[PDB]
């Protein structure tokens, strides 16, 4: 599926994202914007040969299973598959742990180099939410 822009954004909130550890929603809608343009079918591969996936591209390395990187971890307890899902509760949950590791948003390279420091807000505008 390929969200709209406030589509996703009030699928977003009503999962609980909306100043999820401070993060206001215009910073998740700009990460889904910049890592997947807002397709939950996105793929990439990293250089370690890990891959990243769906909306918000969680990495194979750490947070999914995907069966095909040897000596990585699990932390979210899913098949990678499951967050390329229509139905993005899955990325949403797994999203919430990565942000609550510590370091926060910057754990996805996208909104540190092309949300951070930015009006994040014109995201949801004109959106009913
Ligand atoms: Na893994």
């Amino acid at each position: 599926k390929v969200f709209g822009r406030c589509e996703l954004a009030a699928a977003m909130k009503r999962h609980g994202l909306d100043n999820y550890r401070g993060y206001s929603l215009g910073n998740w809608v700009c990460a889904a914007k910049f890592e997947s343009n807002f397709n939950t079918q996105a793929t990439n591969r990293n250089t370690d040969g890990s891959t990243d996936y769906g909306i918000l591209q969680i990495n194979s390395r750490w947070w999914c299973n995907d069966g095909r990187t040897p000596g990585s971890r699990n932390l979210c307890n899913i098949p990678c598959s499951a967050l390329l899902s229509s139905d993005i509760t899955a990325s949403v949950n797994c999203a919430k742990k990565i942000v609550s590791d510590g370091n926060g948003m910057n754990a996805w390279v996208a909104w540190r180099n092309r949300c951070k420091g930015t009006d994040v807000q014109a995201w949801i505008r004109g959106c009913r939410l």
